[PDB]
């Protein structure tokens, strides 16, 4: 039912297609994969949203899985590739998160979780628009990047919280904003140390309960914290405050999207234009 026009990446879950639908006209990314994850993935398709990328159908036939989404031209990560010379600028970065909050306030209020935010997962139009793509999916159902994973689940917490989103999107506003991922860990223990040589080694004084997750030990290092001004220049205080609350070990102390929705970083937000190279 499906022409295929190109491959147009590959994920945790399967290969993606940029597919034009030969009944329809209609252009779409064809993604192509148990009872239990068909009825999760079914609930997906009523979770929609300006800053959620479309699931248009789910084609459960022959015993197998296609994911029809709507299709968006450009991720953020190649946006942030080509707009490494300048940097994004701040009223754009700004928008960009604002409108990811939004998205998922929306989904964290629905109580589903995305749990894998990244660069490649974020699309953007050619309208100023950014969307959260692959909503879901982690709970229905190349080496995979840790650089974007919260540090509960790092230490093995079993029953993770909305609050691991907040921390991801948290890491790609970093990266943004001063054109470097923040935590580029390239193993789980690297990952974990990276972010302790960065924000402290956790205690219970910052993060009760700490001591007691799965994969604490004793034995870590203890590494002093670093202040948010030689971690994001040039990010303004405003914005400083807004990540620190975004970046808070205790998941429980980590802000909300709709807290952060109402942060004085966002009093002068406006949504530009991108220049984007199709
Ligand atoms: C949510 C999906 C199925 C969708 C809709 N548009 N789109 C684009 N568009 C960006 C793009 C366009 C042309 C060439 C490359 C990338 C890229 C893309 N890449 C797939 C990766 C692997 C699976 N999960 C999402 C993403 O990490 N997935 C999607």
């Amino acid at each position: 039912n499906f022409q295929k026009v190109e491959k147009i990446g590959e994920g945790t879950y399967g290969v993606v297609y940029k597919a034009r639908n030969k009944l329809t006209g209609e252009v779409v990314a064809l993604k192509k994969i148990p009872s239990t994850a068909i009825r999760e993935i079914s609930l997906l398709k009523e979770l929609n949203h300006p800053n959620i990328v479309k699931l248009l159908d789910v084609i459960h036939t022959e015993n197998k899985l296609y994911l029809v989404f709507e299709f968006l031209h450009q991720d953020l990560k190649k946006f942030m590739d080509a707009s490494a010379l300048t940097g994004i600028p701040l009223p754009l970065i700004k928008s960009y998160l604002f409108q990811l909050l939004q998205g998922l306030a929306f989904c964290h209020s629905h109580r589903v979780l995305h749990r894998d935010l990244k660069p490649q997962n974020l699309l953007i139009n050619t309208e100023g628009a950014i969307k959260l793509a692959d909503f879901g999916l982690a709970r229905a159902f190349e080496v995979v990047t840790l650089w974007y994973r919260a540090p509960e689940i790092l230490l093995g917490c079993k029953y993770y919280s909305t609050a691991v989103d907040i921390w991801s999107l948290g890491c790609i506003f970093a990266e943004m904003v001063t054109r470097r991922a923040l935590f580029p860990g390239d193993s789980e223990i690297d990952q974990l140390f990276r972010i302790f040589r960065t924000l402290g080694t956790p205690d219970e004084v910052v993060w009760p309960g700490v001591t007691s997750m799965p994969d604490y030990k004793p034995s870590f290092p203890k590494w002093a914290r670093q202040d948010f001004s030689k971690v994001v220049p040039p990010l303004d205080e405003d914005g400083r405050s807004l990540l620190s609350q975004m970046l808070h070990y205790d998941p429980n102390k980590r802000i909300s999207a709709k807290a952060a929705l109402a942060h004085p970083f966002f009093q002068d937000v406006t949504k530009p234009v991108p220049h984007l190279r199709l």
